[PDB]
């Protein structure tokens, strides 16, 4: 049902693909099992696609060389005809034609060194034995017995139908070699294959391209006003350059990239014309896309603004921004590294009112990025890259191409550097037989230094239901108030009740608040932003408390996120607590997070959950109705839970059926989640340690579990279970209305 | 009465409107009760206006194809001979006249294109058939049987009278086509229908240039001074270039816009020539009006000041403003985004002395400005505006007009996107058939981002008196204060009394201290500014106590306003409260507001209500007969009173008449007005978590309020009321002084 209407595989017309060990064009493989099961007829020119209909043609019946069953191709299949993995290729023969006139040549490089005199009888003529080269009108062939660097690629279409091609004919050398960035700008034509991390961050911005320009004539009958300027963000490295060059190859627009740098090494007033002719170019060229690499380096209008030049600079894209009275169909969009570091005249309306953030890729994203940069080489049979994703949490999608770069050079100087053979003509059978295995990628990570610890992560919690030990009686609370408004808005509105804005958790430490705050927003599959303890110290100690409002900001952007503050009262310790000093209990940090609060819209799905472990010094003002209005307290695990704990917590370890977990929560009575997590790790360490000593088995025995049994903490006291039992009952007061009942 | 002067409507001279199925011109639907019960007779060009007197004749009788009764008119109505809804339309047939002479020509893109040759038998004269297309002295007509774009616009008024136009005449090909911008213009001529929350400042605006351009004789003969400078504010997106120009064009005098970057964006001493060669352009073109878009860009001399280039350009305007004596009728405008980003040079008296505030639009505002982005297109039936007005309060003019443009876009990506017909001209049947729906809108609220989130909001509450629950002893003190010196100020003038600048309210949390402050306000039919507490401990936390001065800035300037100070307490609480520090109890911020309720004039229609929950802790200075001199004690309801909260909390939710709120009040003892409110909160929850485990009826039963009646919470107890007990007495001290009698 989700995934029906996705249903394209399955089809019985596919082919093997392996990897090479033939460099001979002339002589290709033949498959039997194909030529049977399939309808492939015999034909020179076959019209066959799969990418952007470039394939490449060749004839074949001259096996029986290498190998049966299995095909062999030439090594060019990682650069021509093939861009990634995923790609369907549909072959259709056309037989029964006739034979046409013929293609032209395009020289590269073999044609200006050394002498022509016919170019027919010098290396053209005798190379031709039953093999007519059969070329279409746009393919890519490669075909010498040596250097082997030769392109093919024409732009006069002469011919409409498809012909079969004949030799000794006449050609010439009037055509146009092709550079490098020819054949790259293929390549970045990118839907989704090579983009790992951004699935919504595409289908945000593609769709607002999409219609304005194939469809010019949608909007010029609608009272709809597209938009004109699209701004992307995202540290350093997330690719916000690679995602503008893909959509912009993938619409079939005329695409002008205007760099910072280059626009601001200008002399005095030339930088001014060479603004002010890109966007008059662009009109002419109609549909356009216009991209700004740097827009922070053009107009960094905040703070800096020195020199009579760059204030020009910043007026005259101003000018040139609200000045596109429609006129044509042209889109700027730009990229920068900080929403802070921009002028704030580019954020009104007309110029740049759409921001797309790209945020750094989850763990999942991050496994997509590793197939896109390691799909080009082959890897050992023990290579895995999901533990490659899930180790690298702070990876933007340049540090894991770097990454994959340090993995493959390290295999080299390991394998290669015992030939000890410095020729300048290295054997090919050794740099295809370099396989990367699971000991470079564990240096490569060790040695690469992430560019990405210090931003803020927001990803969806991959913790469940499952993993927070009993606990059975809140799960439902949680449930109840952040499901409820996102599935049925329709019956709060019947009500005229509006659904709560947050709840707090109160209660002894390590009991769980962290795993509930995170298993509701995996299953509401919503982001979530933790706000640890020493990130609300940071901002009260260095007199910044405006530093709250960006943690709304990109809060309420990434929509549906949860908010969680962890420790909530960790700036009242810090002042004291039961004494503290001579004012009450209201802080600068807490007092920006309430003026926030109060003014977020209700209707956005952006809940705030707040976590405690001194409910005694939180200051009243968060409870009052509208801001905290659900208070839920975590008791310690009773005889009922404290065996899910142990259920949860061993998952990961091989512990024997030996081991009665029953009897273990049994004695353990003044135990909190914490405490029961580390006699578990103490254990496993005693495993750890034991095998260590017994290598000069596999599974943990009973014995690890009484010996770590000996230094067992109660981190949580029965004298400060008091306060929390005199809290509650403070807080609820529900004497002499136990019995309320309606006489009639 | 009131609205009786305002009566135009109800004339029979009326028509049908409807939507279009028919793109064919030379066929026209026939009216039959029309010619039956008004008296328009039979004629080719018939004298008929409605909007600036700009209709498009056809001829009629070609009927009986489509249908019957219903008429159908092309689809072009949307921009031509039609601005926007509400405009009356006046038909006055002009019968028995002779045949005028022809109509000239006006080419747009179809003459350019293709032989001309004779350009009469190619496409003009076979398509003449019973119609001699009666053309007009200024009017646009299409007609065109494919791509059908063409306009018509003439210049040349050659014949006075009106007459019947005949073909076969000579015409020529030496007419100037007309761009977009002159049809753009004449839609930009607003009053007051496609412009939305913004009554009073247009009431201010076109007073200010009525007289002075319309009857420049009037301030010639009266020693009065027109003003010359009108400063506009707002945030970005408010509309500050929309209402200029309309006023503008609506007044008819020659508009010479000057943008901000465009100016700024000039090489060295060019910029000098334009904004000089600007007001001489106008001196001869007068009368005239002049804007200038971006006043802070230009001259923005209040701390940045940095180079000999922009200081030269703001002294450059500072002579060319107080420079205008007289000479020509030109008023100068401008418009900025911020008070404080402005030269305090322009605000002295001959260059800019008038300021015109333009706020954020209220919920009555915003609801006018959706009805002017969604004429252009239809909706569906179940689509009100009501409630999106109502659920939008931090948009501004720009974001509706961004709602819109998104919600119209979400119907195109999931009606159309099912039809995968990626052709170049689509069907025509598909766009119109397009209906927004309430769903589009609920993901496009959710979806936007509002602008105006920070701005303090500035409205008239929607409470009235009938929401505060009993407590009818103070709604007559709060009407004898406010109301008396508005409405017969010679009373107290006659006695010599000065009326009271303010009243503070003091007593436990939540018993309606606020809902008291709001309801007065919205009976005076006053602004209503609130300061809460967290506003109040920002400015005493980040040592800026000057932000005072704006609060009573924006207050003064909007008046008849009202300013409320939620929990003025709310710093002494923060720096200790009973025992406090070493310092009595001033601070900065109490100091400033304290300072800045001195200075203000006791003639303004401005007063300020103070609320506090701990008057133990009020500053007394803040007592003095002058700032406030009224204290209004708010204890907590009684029976009588708790009858009627309950009567006002539950008029937004079905509660059966089952229910006995009488019975219920009684029990409720020790409980405040915010105590019952969460009380019908938590019931309310009740039905609709019933609902939903039900779902896998509509009205709320007695058990739910039974039920949450186990979750009873007196946030105020007995022990707190004592301390208000023995203050009010404190503060009252008529002991002795109860029985005083003149002897004689
Ligand atoms: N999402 C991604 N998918 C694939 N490659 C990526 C991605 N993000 C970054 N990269 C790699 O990082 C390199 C540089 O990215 P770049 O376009 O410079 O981003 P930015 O310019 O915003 O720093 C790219 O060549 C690409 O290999
Ligand atoms: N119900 C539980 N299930 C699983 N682990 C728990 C549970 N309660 C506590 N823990 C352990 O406590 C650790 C931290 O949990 P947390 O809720 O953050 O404690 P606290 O709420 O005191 O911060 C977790 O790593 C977890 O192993
Ligand atoms: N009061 C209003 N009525 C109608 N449209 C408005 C209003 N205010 C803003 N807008 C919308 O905003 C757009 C223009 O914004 P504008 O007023 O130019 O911003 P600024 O005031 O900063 O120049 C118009 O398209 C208009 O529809
Ligand atoms: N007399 C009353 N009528 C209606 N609602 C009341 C009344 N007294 C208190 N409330 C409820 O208390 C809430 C806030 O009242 P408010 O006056 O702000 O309390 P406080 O004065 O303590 O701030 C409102 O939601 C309101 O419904």
């Amino acid at each position: 049902l989700s995934t029906a209407i996705l249903k394209q595989k399955n089809r019985p017309n596919r082919l093997i693909v392996d990897e090479a060990i033939n460099e001979d064009n002339s002589v290709v493989s033949l498959s039997q099992p194909k030529m049977d099961e399939l309808q492939l007829f015999r034909g020179d020119t076959v019209l066959l696609k799969g990418k952007k209909r470039r394939e490449a043609v060749c004839i074949v019946l001259s096996d029986d060389t290498c190998s049966d069953e299995k095909i062999r191709m030439n090594r060019v299949v990682r650069n021509n005809l093939r861009v990634r993995l995923g790609d369907v290729i549909s072959i259709q023969p056309c037989p029964d034609v006739k034979y046409g006139k013929r293609i032209h040549v395009l020289p590269i490089d073999d044609t200006v060194e050394g002498i022509t005199g016919n170019l027919f009888e010098v290396y053209l003529k005798p190379y031709f034995l039953e093999a007519y080269r059969p070329i279409r009108k746009g393919d890519i062939f490669l075909v010498r017995g040596g250097m082997r660097a030769v392109e093919f690629k024409v732009v006069e279409t002469d011919p409409s139908p498809y012909c079969i091609v004949a030799p000794d004919t006449v050609i010439h050398c009037e055509g146009e070699p092709i550079k490098q960035e020819d054949e790259e700008e293929s390549l970045n034509e990118v839907g989704y294959d090579d983009i790992g991390g951004c699935r919504k961050q595409l289908a945000q911005i593609k769709e607002m391209v999409e219609l304005p320009l194939r469809h010019p004539a949608l909007f010029k009958a609608i009272g709809v006003k597209p938009p004109r300027g699209i701004l992307l963000y995202g540290p350093p490295g997330t690719g916000k350059t690679l995602i503008a060059r893909a959509v912009a190859n993938e619409t079939g627009a005329f695409f002008f990239l205007i760099n910072g740098p280059e626009i601001m090494s200008k002399l005095a007033g030339e930088s001014e014309s060479n603004l002010r002719k890109a966007f008059e170019e662009a009109e002419k060229n109609a549909p356009a896309i216009i991209f700004i690499d740097e827009l922070d380096a053009i107009a960094p209008k905040r703070e800096k603004t020195h020199g009579e030049v760059e204030r020009r600079i910043v007026s005259q894209l101003l000018t040139l921004m609200d000045g596109l009275k429609q006129r044509a169909h042209v889109i700027v969009m730009a990229a920068t590294n900080r929403p802070n570091s921009i002028d704030p005249a580019l954020r009104r309306f007309g110029r740049f009112d759409r921001e797309v953030d790209i945020g750094i890729p989850d763990a999942t994203g991050r496994l997509e990025i590793l197939q896109i940069h390691t799909k080009n080489m082959k890897l050992a049979d023990d290579v895995d890259l999901e533990q490659v994703a899930n180790e690298t949490h702070g990876h933007v999608g340049a540090d894991l191409a770097a990454l994959c770069s340090e993995a493959a050079l390290q295999a080299i100087r390991k394998k290669m550097d015992l030939i000890d053979l410095e020729d300048e003509t290295i054997d090919a059978e050794v740099m295809n037989s370099l396989a990367v295995t699971m000991d470079d990628f564990r240096w490569a990570l060790s040695q690469s230094n992430p560019s990405a610890l210090r931003e803020t992560v927001v990803e969806v919690p991959q913790v469940t239901w499952e993993d927070i030990g009993g606990l059975e009686d809140v799960k439902r609370e949680l449930q109840e108030l952040v499901q409820y408004p996102v599935e049925h808005p329709d019956k709060f509105l019947k009500f005229g009740m509006t659904p709560s804005k947050g709840v707090l958790f109160y209660g002894p430490p390590g009991c769980g608040k962290t795993l509930l705050a995170k298993a509701i927003a995996n299953e509401c599959q919503a982001n979530f932003i933790s706000i640890k303890g020493p990130e609300l110290l940071t901002m009260w100690f260095g007199e910044s408390e405006a530093n709250v409002r960006e943690i709304f900001d990109k809060a309420r952007q990434a929509a549906p996120c949860v908010l969680f503050f962890d420790e909530l009262d960790s700036i009242a310790k810090a002042r004291g607590g039961n004494i503290g000093d001579g004012g009450g209990a209201a802080d600068r940090v807490i007092n920006q997070i309430l003026t926030e609060m109060d003014g977020m819209s209700t209707k956005k799905n952006v809940f705030i959950i707040g976590a405690t472990n001194r409910p005694d010094i939180i200051d009243p003002a968060i409870l009052r109705p509208g801001r905290l209005d659900q208070l839920i307290y975590i008791p310690l695990p009773d005889e009922k839970s404290r065996v899910a704990i142990l259920k949860a917590n061993l998952r990961k370890s091989p512990v024997a059926k030996d081991v009665d977990l029953e009897f273990l929560a049994k004695m353990t009575n003044g135990f909190s989640g914490a405490d029961l997590t580390e006699i578990c790790q103490r254990a496993c360490k005693l495993a750890i340690r034991e095998s260590i000593e017994s290598e000069i088995v596999p599974e943990i025995r009973r014995d690890h579990f009484e010996e770590a049994m000996r230094f067992a903490r109660r981190s949580v006291s029965d004298n400060d279970i008091r306060k929390y039992e005199m809290f509650a009952q403070t807080l609820q007061q529900s004497r002499g209305f136990g019995s309320f009942r309606f006489p009639s």
